[PDB]
C-alpha cells in the first residue's frame, strides 16, 4: 500500500474533521510513456476509498480517463500532458495538478481535496474582496518536485486562488516529471510561479497578500488591454 495504516488512520481523522462538500477527482493517466502514471492512479485509488470510507462512498468519486479514449473529457479540461489530476465540485475552479503529487506534495493533493470539499478558499477577506475583481483569464503555474519544501504551500495558495475565482485556473506542475516546461520557463528553483505562461513570474513561496499582488499587476495589465482593443 502507498498509504499505511497510521496513515491512513490520519487521513480518516483528518477527512472526518475537515471534509465537508462532495469532491470529484478526476485523474487522466496512460499507460505507456508516462512514468509516473501507474503510481499516480494507485495513489489517487488508495487515497480515495481511504477518504470515501472515512466519510462516506458517495462524498468522494475518482475517475481516470485516458486521452486516447476520453477526447471529450482531456479537452474539456485542457489536458495534454500525464498524468493530469483534477479537483473539483459542482464547477471546475481550473484546480489541476500535472504529475504525481507524492513526497510532500501529498499534502498538497490532500488540502486541494478539502478546500474544494469546503468550497472555500484560505485567502483573508481582504483578498477575496480584492480579488473578486478579476474577471479575465488568468493561468496559474506552479512548478514544483515532490522534495521541494516550500512547494507545497504556493501549490495550495495557487489552487486557493483559482477555487476563489472563475477566471483563475492553477496548474501545479512537477518540473521533473515536464523537464520541457521547466527548461522553457527556466525553472530551476522551486516553487517558480508563472502566469500567463511568461506574463510575469516570480520565485518561492509568497506571503498570501503579495502572490494576490501578482496576480492583480498581471490582472490590470491584461485590463487595460481588453479596454484599449476597443
Amino acid at each position: 500500500m502507498l498509504l499505511n495504516l497510521d496513515v491512513r488512520m490520519q487521513l480518516k481523522e483528518l477527512a472526518q474533521k475537515e471534509f465537508k462538500e462532495p469532491v470529484s477527482i478526476k485523474l487522466f493517466s496512460q499507460a505507456i510513456g508516462c512514468e509516473s502514471c501507474q503510481t499516480a492512479e494507485e495513489l489517487l485509488k488508495e487515497t480515495v476509498e481511504v477518504i470515501g470510507e472515512a466519510v462516506g462512498q458517495d462524498k468522494i468519486k475518482l475517475d481516470i480517463y485516458s486521452p486516447f479514449t476520453h477526447k471529450e473529457e482531456t479537452e474539456k479540461y485542457g489536458v495534454d500532458r500525464v498524468p493530469t489530476i483534477v479537483i473539483e465540485g459542482d464547477k471546475d475552479y481550473g484546480i489541476r495538478y500535472i504529475g504525481l503529487p507524492a513526497g510532500l506534495e501529498f499534502t498538497t493533493l490532500i488540502n486541494g481535496i478539502f478546500h474544494v470539499s469546503q468550497r472555500k478558499p484560505q485567502l483573508s477577506e481582504k483578498t477575496l474582496e480584492l480579488l473578486q475583481v478579476v474577471d479575465i483569464p488568468i493561468e496559474i503555474w506552479v512548478f514544483v518536485t515532490t522534495s521541494c519544501g516550500y512547494c507545497p504551500s504556493a501549490a495550495v495558495m495557487a489552487w486557493d486562488f483559482a477555487l476563489a475565482n472563475d477566471y483563475i485556473t492553477s496548474k501545479v506542475i512537477d518540473a521533473s516529471e515536464n523537464q520541457d516546461l521547466a527548461e522553457q520557463f527556466q525553472v530551476v528553483g522551486v516553487p517558480k510561479i508563472v502566469i500567463n505562461k511568461g506574463v510575469a513570474e516570480f520565485v518561492g513561496a509568497q506571503p498570501e497578500n503579495a502572490f494576490l499582488g501578482y496576480i492583480m499587476a498581471v490582472y490590470e495589465k491584461l485590463k487595460r488591454e481588453k479596454e484599449q482593443a476597443l
